[PDB]
Formats: structure tokens, C-alpha cells, sequence
């Protein structure tokens, strides 16, 4: 009445009015809602589920259906009030506001006789007013809620009720759970299509079938951070005030593309979907950034596309690849270059390196974990596991399970999906036919050779010829010149020059990763004193070059 | 009844009493994007206080009035909501409330949202019926502590963020305010006087955020030349770099010469500043003179820390107190170095706090120190790993630290000229053994330290024996070292291993104990210099037949 | 002429409902009149609370009608002042160090001759 509308809204006027959007799908849940809200005693059904699945949705399409008047006579007629607990539990720094505005709400209920509460965020009603001991809104609502007179309606997180209303066995045995779960993408699109009418008469814009179907197949394998339907109609929302900013139209899956690729940095037209013409031209997306390994990368791409076909048996992680070859040869920056093209985002793969965490202690860490919670927080991410000999016998089961079902039972009672993971076995154990015979007894009798069958491709690297170490220090003075141009400093870099920087920085015992020690001690750090003591100032090029060998060495900065 | 109660912006933009905006494009238009939406309607605007929040709704109210807003916000009147001129409170609320949903063309400014959640009886309902369009103004840490957790605003309530304004957007600003303050100030004002106003506020100044650090500095320079300025005289004023100088240095409290100069001149006097204070390791200091010069002077990544050292040598024969003077030099203060030991930080329930993100914070201008880096736990390798990287580090309360101004120095005992030349042979064998290449990779220099020999074991022993000198000296008392007695203290305190800490011991029981003593017997006390001597000694023995001796 | 501001004179005897508003309305009324006041509230903290005492005070410090000047504990002054919109945007931290020791010793030789 006068006292619920400073604390709450009348969502049966409100629908009345026609203010509520329509609900897709949930004929179920609000079904059973009915059911619960029926009983003689104790007839407070609380919603749970995530945050983002549609649960004020399913109250919402409560009201409308008393409304209009598909409910039994024990719901005919009856006010659905939503009440908020932050606007009785704020202002009360004295000893009795929140009881008294709580017994002025309830008084008002009775009175009525026709008023059902849709008290959203029901864990904190143990937390609120004082604490749980003592006289708080659980201890007030308790004598009441048993008794069925008080009609309420709940909403809270699965999580938060197992941990808030659980544990209070007299509360959790006065509310029915109902579950409302996630909804999956053909809901989602009739959600959308539901919605289509409210949002293009809001925008002025004309929404298409494909603005709704990419919308909610890019929200559902792009953003994890939240749950649909929520999600998709953001995108729209965002979409549609994007568009009606640009135009002082229409929405299609440009408008979706480019509003994700603002909230996730990821380009647009990886979002839009021509993934196959994107697996087409992949070979120069890899080569634009690696040297050589013309056969590694021929096998790798055609890796990439029969697992990206989905033509497997969908059980399986999307790909397996054992990475072989002495160290240096660009194992590392392959992997990050294959997170690049997948997904988009440099640090969308994880680097894990197991040969620091030994023992058992380490692969509680391990997985029971930072790899859980990122594939947790993004499923489509590229694994990399570097040094896999040293494992340990654990280590080594886990590993065959998990790659086995692909699924990971963590120390954290959660199983995690690796349906789509890339695992990246960066292996420095151990021409090409030869060494595949070398490794193929090698690697049977170091580790089981289960591993060897359940792996999908071995890629052998061979050493990094002279000219593509070459290419690689042009590769390296290409950055270096990237981040020093701001003063105008020009760097030519003659072939003698080259050779003295691919002699000090290959080590063929130990590869080629030695390259970004060596080019800021024999070229940084000597452009950095020269400059310091003002040999050479800004807009002038330097040519360097070298004596002492040309086919103790100084380099003179001409 | 709105404008008894608040203030109008829109109509103030015709008066144009509003100062006017600078490089806020983008958050206008993303609160455009937001005000233009049906859910999750209202932005919220996050961002540190005095970086511009505020001055993204004035630019809003400009752009409508200037008529660049899409028809939902044609013709919105935006009004800043003041609780002063607020039974009769909630009435008075209510009415207002309802004369601006009669309205239904005013769009609200409450500043300090977290005010809300008096008020929140009234206001949050009425959101709720969705009759209300509020834009929000609240800081990052409020936002994540009222209203993330308030699970009845999220719905209809959007975060948008408002950065810190870099460097030349702070210099832009100055120069699109420069009319207004030189037309209040009735005082000209040069471009380089805001260059270095931005600059010293960035650099010198910690307490406060751009764009409002730095034109607090200019208004202070205009203060302060009025009141030095002020029969008939002309207007002829100028705020220059020395006016900002002067004004910075009555804030911070430095000292007025060379507070502000060529920086390339201070990095290049870093040597006799160090031998003051140092004793012997020349290599060492002109090494790592020479390479905090090329490393801080812009040349390296700009996206990484200023400097990554590693410190060779035994503990405390030197490193620490090197670490302490590139303090007082670079960042002026001992207390500034923060100091971080790995020996307290060996399990993983401390490796996790990894009290070093308040200090850090404390000063971002400051050197971090890392001692004893080999028994440090591997999340800590990783968190280097990521710190070096990036340049940035993400703590776990969720802010990027910034790196760019901290010093990195690893002090540890690793290892301990031919003879030298095999010592740093076999120090980056056992870094590439016991330590790994890639960390190393990230290391921008390595100096090990050099055991001290005769002349520097003397100038320690006289330089510390000069503390209790002084002590004496404020007892009208002298006290005088001979050669004998300083080559025979240094023999007894020679032990390469342990390094000079027990000619700690050793000096506080020869001398400042039997001194004491003997002052108490009154026999060489007040109005008397006294002279050490040994006596039965001939220079070459241990020392076991040879006695101090007082005069 | 600087004058410092008792607020206990002002809340001691107004026993009716708007006799502190009437006095602060009154002195505020008076120091824009004469136009030569300026105002030093030791205790800046304490000015919340008397409707309050600084109630009044925030419509005119918005308005620029009013200049003060406070005094504050570093810890005090990040809790009880600037949580609000119409005082961190008007007043200024003014620091005051400790005193040096140097500066102790001529601090003390200024004030030798009225111990002595
Ligand atoms: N069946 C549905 N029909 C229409 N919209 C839905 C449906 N399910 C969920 N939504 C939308 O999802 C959003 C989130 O739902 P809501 O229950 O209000 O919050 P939460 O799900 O986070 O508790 C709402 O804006 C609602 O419009
Ligand atoms: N882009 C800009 N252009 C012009 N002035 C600005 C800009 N950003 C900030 N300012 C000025 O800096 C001052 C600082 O405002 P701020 O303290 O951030 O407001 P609040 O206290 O609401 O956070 C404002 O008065 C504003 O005029």
C-alpha cells in the first residue's frame, strides 16, 4: 500500500500497465512456483540460481500470468510486491529502525491479505539488522514464514544458499528450492526473438534473425563471465545505443562483431564467423611471425585443421601436439602465435612450467589451481607444458585422465572441461624420419607408451639454419627500432655487422635463446652510452659496422 | 523547484560559467552509450578522486547544449544534486522526485553515490520503477564495496571507467585552461611553466591524481605571483619553470637548488655523491653508475622498470649500504627504501602477500630491494616473472602497481682481476645452474663485489670510529686514532668471510668500552684529548702480545 | 581581523528550537557585512553535528560566500572530512611538518625570553 511502495515495486500493476517484458520458455519454473506458492503451510518458494539466468524473469512472468489470470483461485488477485533488504538495512545506526520499518512492512501485509514479497537476495536476510544471534530479519520472518500467512518469494546463488541458508536449518527448512538453470543457446534465441519487439521500438532499429543468432553464439563462447540470456541481450542493448549514437538503421552481426570486439579488445573480424576462411589462409597468419620449420608448420596447420573440423568424436580435448626439437628453435613464440590466431589475445594462453613443482605439496598448486581457475574463466585457451620428462608418477596419471576423458577433477570438488583446450607438450627429450624412430623407443620406454597412442601429432624442429638466424636478428632490430624511433635514431646494420650478432648470439649448445641477453648488452647498451656521452645525438643514421673479421671484435657505430 | 534544491548544468552552459573539457571524447561517448541504452541505463563513473569525473558530466551538458547527442538526450537537462539544501526531509525529497518525473527531460548528477547506499529509503525504489535517469560518480574501491555487493544495483546500474589522464592530456588541459586562469589571476602563463607544472606533479607530488595535481600547482604559481607582485607599475608577469620550482618546494618541503634541473647532470655527478658515503668498490659504483644512466635515460623499453640489478658479494660488506645511498640520491631518503627480505618470506601463506603493495604505493618513485633472492619460494619466481615482464604488477586487491619509477636490486651472496675474472666466471655458472637463464635474461646488470683491502678496511674503521668521535666531541672531550692502532684493528677485525661486521664488535669492546669506563675512573676525562696507542706490538704480529693503550 | 570560532559559545544557550540557526545565520550575516573577517575553525573534524552546525556552512562554502580556514590530524582528515562532495572539492591540505631539530633549537631561542 502507502508503506510498500518507499520500499518496493507492484510488479502485478506494474504488468497491469504492460511495463514487464515478456518471459520465453520458463513455463516450467513458474509452473512450479505456482505449485509452491499453493500450499496451506509454509509456501515460500526461494529461486536459486547463477546470477544472470533469468530469475526476476521468472517472477515477472508470475505477474503476468495472475494478471491476466491463468492461476489458481488461491493466487487470483494477489499484489506481487518486490522488496529490497538494503533499503531497510541502510539508516539504521540507531537501536530499532530496521525492526520497525520490518513490522510496519509486515502490519501492512496482514492488513492487505493480497500481498506476496518478491525479497531478492534472501542470504542476506540471516546478515541483516543485527547479527545472527541476535534480533535480525530471519528472527522476525521465522514465527511467521512457518505458518504459510506470510506469502514470500525468494531469489538468491546456489553457492550463496549452500553457504547462507544451509546452514541455518530452521530457515532452509521453511523455503522451497526451486531451480532455474542456465538456459542454452536455441532458449537464448527464443529469448531474443521474444525480446526483439521491446528493443527495436526502444532504438528505433531494425533487428535481423542474424543479429540475434551471432549475438547470442558469440556472448555464450566468448564472454564466461556471466550467464545467458543476460549476456546476448547486452550485446543487443549495446548494439542497438551504438548504432543510434552513429547514426547523428539496422543491426546485423557487423554491429554485434564490433560491439564485443570493444568489450574484449579481440579484432572484429575474428568475431565474424568465417572460420573457415580464416583456417584457409592461416599458413602466412603463422609464418608473418616465425622463421623456417616450413615442415612444422605444414604439420601443425594441417593439425589445426582436422581437429578444428569437428569431425572427431566430441569427447576429446581439441588437440594434442608433442613439440620436439633442441631448444631455441621458436617453440614458445609458436605456441604464443597460435594463441594469437585462435582466439585473439596474446595472454589467452596459460604458461605453466612443472619442472619447479615436484612433489605432490606442488601439484596441490597443481590442480588439487591457476590452470583450473583460467579454464575456468576461459575454457577456449591454449595450454602450454613445458619440460615433461622430469614428471613425477602422479603427474603422469593426471595426466592420462585428463587427456583420457577429457575432464580435470581438481582438488576444489569441480570438474573442468578441456573439450577445446590446446595442449602443447614443449619437450626438449631427444633426419625427420630418423628422429622419429629415435624418440618413438625413447619416449616408450621413459614414459608409458599409452601416451604415445593417445597423443595426436609428434613435431620435430630442426635447427635454425644461418639465414633465418639472419631474418631473426632483422626480426629483433625491426622492435628495437620500433621502440627507439621516438628520438629519431635511425640503425642500419651491414652484413658483417649481422654475422658478428648471429656469431655472439647463437650458442649451439644451448640455442637460440641466449639472442635477447646478447642484443642489449653488444648493441643496446653500447648505443646507450653513446648517446649518453653524446657521440651521436638524434636524426642522424648510424651505420654500424665491424672490424677485426669479416668472413676482440669492436663494433664502430658510424 | 529543481533549482532550489540543486544546481542546473545545462543552463549553466548558456552563461557559460562552466570551464570547458579537454580530451574526454571517448568516456563522453561511452556515456552516451549508456544513458542510450533500456537496461543497465545509468553509468556509474570509476576513477581515482581528482582525475576528471566531474568534468566528464560537465563536457556531457557542454555537448548538449552544443547540440552533438542523440534525440534520447536532446534537450536533458542535467542537475547536480545537493544534499545542503535538503519529515520535511523526506517530503521535500519526494516532491522534488516527483516534479522530475512530471518533467520526465531532467537527468541527475549525484556525486558520491556512496551517500546513498539518508536518502536510500527513497531514492532506490524510485530507481527501481525506472522514472529516474542518474549518472553516477564513485571511486574503485567504493564500487567494489558498496555497490558489487548490493545485488539489487547491478541491474540497473553500468561501470564505466575514467583513467588517469596521461602526461600530455594533463599539459592539454592546462593549456585549454589557461584563459580562465589568466583571466582570474589577471597573470600570464608560458607553455613550458605547464610542461614543467605536469611533469613536477607527476614526479615530485604522490598524494594527489591528474589532471587536479597539476592544476593545483598552476594556481599556486599564480597565487604566489600575485602576492609577490602586489606609485602605478605595469602588468608585466610571466610563471615560468621557476615560479613551479619555488611553489614545489614550499609543498614538498626540498630544498631549493637543483631541486629542479638537468637530470642528466645528476645522473652524471653520481660518483663523489657515492664515495662520500661508499668505501672502495670503484668498479662497482661506476658500474652500476653506468648502468642506471643508460637504463634510466629512456633507452630501454618504456614499458618495463626503470632498472634490474643484481648484487654480488657477501652480506652486508657493502650492497645494502650502496642500496641505501641510490636511495638518498635518486629518491632522497632512506625510509624510501623499501625493504623486502626473502630470508622472512619462505612459505607460501607469505609468499602470497607478496606488505610490499602499500609501501610500493606508498611511494611509486621509490627503489625496491630484494635480499637473499635463492631461498625464495617459486610463486615469488613467478610474481618476478610477471613483474619484469610486464612492467606492471597485479596484486591481489586488483590494481595495476605501477612499475615504471621502481629501481629493482637483488641483493644476495652468490658467489662468495684474474682472480675476480674466475669469481664472475663462476657466478654465472652457478646462476645458469642454480638459478635459470630466462631470469637472468630479465636482468638488465650484474656487478659483484670485490673483497675491501688495507685502505678501505681503514677508511671504515675511521669513519665509523668517528661516530663515537662525535659522541665525544659532545662531551668537550677529542679522541685520536694512531696507524698502529688502526692496521691492528683491522687485522683483528679481518675476516673475508664474515666481512666487517665484527670490527663492529670489536670496536665497541676495545674502545667505546674501556673508554667508558675510563671515563668513569676520571683519570682522561673532560678537558683532555685522548691519543689510542698499542704498546708491545711491532706491526706485523696478530696482536696477542699487544695492548691498547689511553693518553 | 581573524577571528577563531567557539562553536561551544555558539551552542550553549540555545535552548529553543532555531537559536543556533538564528546565531550562525547572524555570524555569517555579520562576516559578510564587514567584509574583513577571516575565519580560523580550529577542529575542523568536530564542525559536523550542532540540522547540523556544518549544515548551514555547506550552502555557503559551495557559494564562495564564506573562507576558512581548518586544522587537522593527518589520520582525522582522511576520515571524517573529505568523505563529502562540497567540502573536498573547497578545502586545501595545507601540511605542517615537525619542526626539524635545528629548527626546534631556534623555535626555542625565540621563545627564551618570555620563559626566562
Ligand atoms: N525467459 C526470459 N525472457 C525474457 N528475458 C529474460 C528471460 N530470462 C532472462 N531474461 C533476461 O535476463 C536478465 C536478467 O534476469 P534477472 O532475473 O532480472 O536478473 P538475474 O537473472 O541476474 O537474477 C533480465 O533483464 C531479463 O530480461
Ligand atoms: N579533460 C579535462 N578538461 C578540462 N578540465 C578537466 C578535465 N579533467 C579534469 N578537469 C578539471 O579537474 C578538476 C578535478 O575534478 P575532480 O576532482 O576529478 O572532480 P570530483 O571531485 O567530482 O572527482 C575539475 O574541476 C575539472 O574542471
Amino acid at each position: 500500500s502507502l508503506v510498500l511502495d518507499q520500499f518496493g515495486r507492484n510488479l502485478t500493476a506494474a504488468a497491469m500497465e504492460g511495463k514487464l517484458d515478456p518471459v520465453i520458455g520458463r513455463e516450467k519454473e513458474i509452473e512450479r512456483v505456482m505449485q509452491v506458492l499453493s500450499r496451506r503451510t509454509k509456501n515460500n518458494p526461494v529461486l536459486i540460481g547463477e546470477p544472470g539466468v533469468g530469475k526476476t524473469a521468472v517472477v515477472e512472468g508470475l505477474a503476468q500470468a495472475i494478471v491476466h489470470g491463468e492461476v489458481p483461485e488461491t493466487l487470483k488477485d494477489k499484489q506481487l510486491y518486490t522488496l529490497d533488504l538494503g533499503s531497510l538495512v541502510a539508516g539504521s545506526r540507531y537501536r530499532g529502525d530496521f525492526e520497525e520499518r520490518l513490522k510496519k512492512v509486515l502490519k501492512e501485509i496482514n492488513t492487505r491479505g493480497d500481498i506476496i514479497l518478491f525479497i531478492d537476495e534472501l542470504h542476506t536476510l540471516v546478515g541483516a539488522g543485527a547479527a545472527e544471534g541476535a534480533i535480525d530479519a530471519a528472527s522476525i520472518l521465522k514465527p511467521k514464514l512457518a505458518r504459510g500467512e506470510l506469502q514470500t518469494i525468494g531469489a538468491t546463488t546456489l553457492d550463496e544458499y549452500r553457504k547462507y541458508i544451509e546452514k541455518d536449518a530452521a530457515l532452509e527448512r521453511r523455503f522451497q528450492p526451486v531451480q532455474v538453470g542456465e538456459p542454452t543457446v536455441e532458449h537464448t534465441i527464443e529469448i531474443l526473438k521474444g525480446l526483439r519487439d521491446r528493443y527495436e521500438a526502444h532504438h528505433r532499429v531494425s533487428i535481423t534473425d542474424a543479429a540475434m543468432v551471432a549475438a547470442a553464439t558469440l556472448a555464450d563462447r566468448y564472454i564466461n563471465d556471466r550467464f545467458l540470456p543476460d549476456k546476448a541481450i547486452d550485446l543487443i542493448d549495446e548494439a542497438g545505443a551504438r548504432m543510434r549514437i552513429r547514426r547523428m538503421a539496422e543491426v546485423d552481426d557487423e554491429q554485434i562483431a564490433e560491439v564485443l570486439g570493444n568489450w574484449t579488445g579481440i579484432p572484429v573480424f575474428k568475431l565474424t564467423e568465417a572460420e573457415t576462411t580464416r583456417l584457409l589462409r592461416m599458413e602466412e597468419e603463422l609464418h608473418k611471425r616465425i622463421i623456417g620449420q616450413e615442415d612444422a608448420v605444414k604439420a601443425v596447420s594441417k593439425a589445426i585443421r582436422r581437429t578444428r573440423a569437428g569431425l572427431k568424436d566430441p569427447k576429446r580435448p581439441s588437440g594434442s601436439f608433442i613439440f620436439a626439437g633442441p631448444s631455441g628453435v621458436g617453440k614458445t613464440e609458436l605456441s604464443k602465435a597460435l594463441a594469437n590466431f585462435l582466439f585473439g589475445d596474446d595472454d589467452a594462453l596459460i604458461q605453466i612450467d612443472m619442472g619447479e613443482f615436484h612433489d605432490r605439496f606442488t601439484a596441490s598448486r597443481l590442480f588439487g589451481g591457476q590452470l583450473t581457475e583460467k579454464v575456468r574463466r576461459k575454457p577456449f585457451s591454449v595450454v602450454l607444458f613445458d619440460e615433461i620428462e622430469k614428471a613425477h608418477q602422479e603427474i603422469y596419471n593426471s595426466l592420462l585422465q585428463v587427456l583420457e576423458d577429457g575432464r580435470l577433477t581438481d582438488g576444489q570438488g569441480r570438474t573442468v572441461d578441456f573439450k577445446n583446450t590446446v595442449l602443447i607438450f614443449t619437450s626438449n627429450l631427444g633426419d625427420y624420419e630418423r628422429m622419429k624412430q629415435k624418440v618413438n623407443d625413447e619416449l616408450k620406454k621413459h614414459f608409458r607408451p599409452e601416451f604415445l597412442n593417445r597423443i595426436d601429432d609428434i613435431i620435430v624442429f630442426h635447427q635454425l639454419t644461418r639465414e633465418e638466424i639472419i631474418r631473426m636478428v632483422d626480426l629483433m632490430i625491426s622492435r628495437v627500432a620500433g621502440q627507439l624511433k621516438s628520438k629519431d635514431m635511425a640503425l642500419v646494420l651491414t652484413d658483417a655487422a649481422k654475422a658478428l650478432l648471429a656469431k655472439r648470439g647463437f650458442d649451439p649448445v644451448l640455442g637460440a635463446r641466449p639472442l635477447r641477453r646478447t642484443i642489449q648488452r653488444e648493441i643496446e647498451d653500447q648505443l646507450s652510452e653513446k648517446i649518453l656521452f653524446e657521440e651521436v645525438g638524434p636524426g642522424q643514421v648510424v651505420t654500424v659496422d665491424v672490424d677485426n673479421w669479416d668472413g676482440d671484435a669492436v663494433f664502430t657505430f658510424t
